[PDB]
């Protein structure tokens, strides 16, 4: 298992446009494509990111290669912030992707905000961080993936993707 298994886990594969589990128009293998509650703007957005006329649907190359931009996206977005980065470079390798996952899903600025959270992790204090991320919308609202990622902190394994 690796980062890239486990949100093709978490997210799945969708090759027509769909909406998130927040309602927002996304594509592949969880690439949010807009905020906007426009399907046209998310087609625009489509095209634009593919670089051609798709007509809201994508191969799974198409996917694959989006993915690994975001996937790439979200680790340089990690060793770019200043709260993440000394966090990250704390970790062990499967829970580093558990906290590249949580990016992935929320963006930088979303993680950023689980300001103590990511002090226990970073003291390794992992029952401790595990209670305290499930006490957050994100959890509220996702819970069977939350639990997923939340297990892998607190166990440094990837039994809950097995
Ligand atoms: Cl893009
Ligand atoms: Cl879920």
């Amino acid at each position: 298992m690796n980062i890239f298994e486990m949100l093709r886990i978490d997210e799945g594969l969708r090759l027509k446009i769909y909406k998130d589990t927040e309602g927002y128009y996304t594509i592949g293998i969880g690439h949010l494509l807009t905020k906007s509650p426009s399907l046209n703007a998310a087609k625009s957005e489509l095209d634009k990111a593919i670089g051609r006329n798709t007509n809201g649907v994508i191969t799974k190359d198409e996917a694959e290669k989006l993915f690994n931009q975001d996937v790439d996206a979200a680790v340089r977005g990690i060793l770019r912030n200043a709260k993440m980065k000394p966090v990250y470079d704390s970790l062990d390798a499967v829970r580093r992707a558990a906290l590249i996952n949580m990016v992935f899903q929320m963006g930088e600025t979303g993680v950023a905000g689980f300001t103590n959270s990511l002090r226990m992790l970073q003291q390794k204090r992992w029952d401790e961080a595990a209670v305290n991320l499930a006490k957050s919308r994100w959890y509220n609202q996702t819970p069977n993936r939350a639990k997923r990622v939340i297990t892998t902190f607190r166990t440094g394994t990837w039994d809950a993707y097995k």
